[PDB]
This record gives C-alpha cells, sequence and structure tokens, in this order.
C-alpha cells in the first residue's frame, strides 16, 4: 500500500501531527499509551469478545491499574481509550469503539490527540484536547502504520474493512 508506511515494531516515539498511528494488535491488553507529562496520561486498550463485566489488571505507564471493563460483542473486538488528568488520579472511560477487523488508529491534531470510535463498518472520529498535544510522547505495544490525515477517508476505511 503506497498509502500504508509500515510495518513498524512496538516503540516509544513523539509521532509527527497530522498522521494517523494505524495500530495492529493481536491479543487484548494495552495497545497503546501516552502522555504530555503535564495534565493528560492516555492509553487505549483491547477486549476480546465475550467479556461479561470483570475488573482487569493493565500495565499503564509502568504500574498496575485495575479497571472494570467489558465487551458484550461476539463478532467484535473493543477498543476503549482511558485517561487521566493528574498522576495521581483515576482513569476513565472514552470513546470506545467495538472492531471487526481489529485496527485502532491515533493522531495527534490541532490541540488534541484524536482517535476512532464507534462500530465498524461505520466508525467515526473523537479527540482529546491536550494541552501542548504535539509534545505527547506515545509508546505503542503493538505493530503499526502511518497514514497522512490527507488521506483520512483511507484510514477510516481500513478501520471499517481491514488490510
Ligand atoms: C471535555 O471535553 C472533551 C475534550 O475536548 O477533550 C470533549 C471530547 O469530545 C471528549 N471525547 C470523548 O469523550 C471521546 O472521543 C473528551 C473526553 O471526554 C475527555 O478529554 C477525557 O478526559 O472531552
Ligand atoms: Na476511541
Amino acid at each position: 500500500g503506497s498509502l500504508l508506511d509500515g510495518p513498524y515494531q512496538p516503540t516509544t516515539f513523539n509521532p509527527p501531527t497530522s498522521y494517523w498511528i494505524l495500530l495492529a494488535p493481536t491479543v487484548e491488553g494495552v495497545v497503546i499509551q501516552g502522555t504530555n507529562n503535564i495534565d493528560r496520561w492516555l492509553a487505549t486498550i483491547l477486549i476480546e469478545p465475550n467479556v461479561q463485566t470483570t475488573n482487569r489488571i493493565y500495565n499503564l505507564f509502568g504500574q498496575q491499574v485495575t479497571l472494570s471493563v467489558e465487551n458484550t460483542s461476539q463478532t467484535q473486538w473493543k477498543f476503549i481509550d482511558v485517561s487521566k488528568t493528574t498522576p495521581t488520579g483515576n482513569y476513565t472511560q472514552h470513546g470506545p469503539l467495538f472492531s471487526t477487523p481489529k485496527l485502532y488508529a491515533v493522531m495527534k491534531f490541532s490541540g488534541r490527540i484524536y482517535t476512532y470510535n464507534g462500530t465498524t463498518p461505520n466508525a467515526t472520529t473523537g479527540y482529546y484536547s491536550t494541552t501542548n498535544y504535539d509534545t505527547v510522547n506515545m509508546t505503542s505495544f503493538c505493530d503499526f502504520y502511518i497514514i497522512p490525515r490527507n488521506q483520512e477517508e483511507k484510514c477510516t476505511e481500513y478501520i471499517n474493512h481491514g488490510l
């Protein structure tokens, strides 16, 4: 794919703005985490199908965090954005994406971190307003690709329909 740079291996990096980071995880757990080290700690976790409400432990920024999660779906995996605004506070859950292809994407743009949400094949975007957004450093725990924003409809197509 001429619009799909990669695959790249799990790494810690400061993504450039206006680029979608297309994530291709395999198992349940932490997909990606990122922070500005001031007032936003954001991660995305992945939940396999058929998970009744339960406490699960996730390794987030080097510590054990217990979260109450669920995936009702039988056919779709669930991405959940988790976010805290202070180093010592609680994570809250936002912008879930129920996904058949098992693909996710994040982007730093216009004061925000954008992710996908909703239900494939009709997924939309949401965002998290982030102080000094372009400073956000990210660790991907899975293989990933890069797509420019000017080709967002293509990133959206990948999110909805897979590679
Ligand atoms: C308070 O405003 C916002 C934000 O502009 O950040 C609005 C945004 O739509 C929302 N996104 C979503 O819920 C999902 O995409 C986001 C979020 O709830 C918080 O940032 C989490 O701390 O809050
Ligand atoms: Na999301």
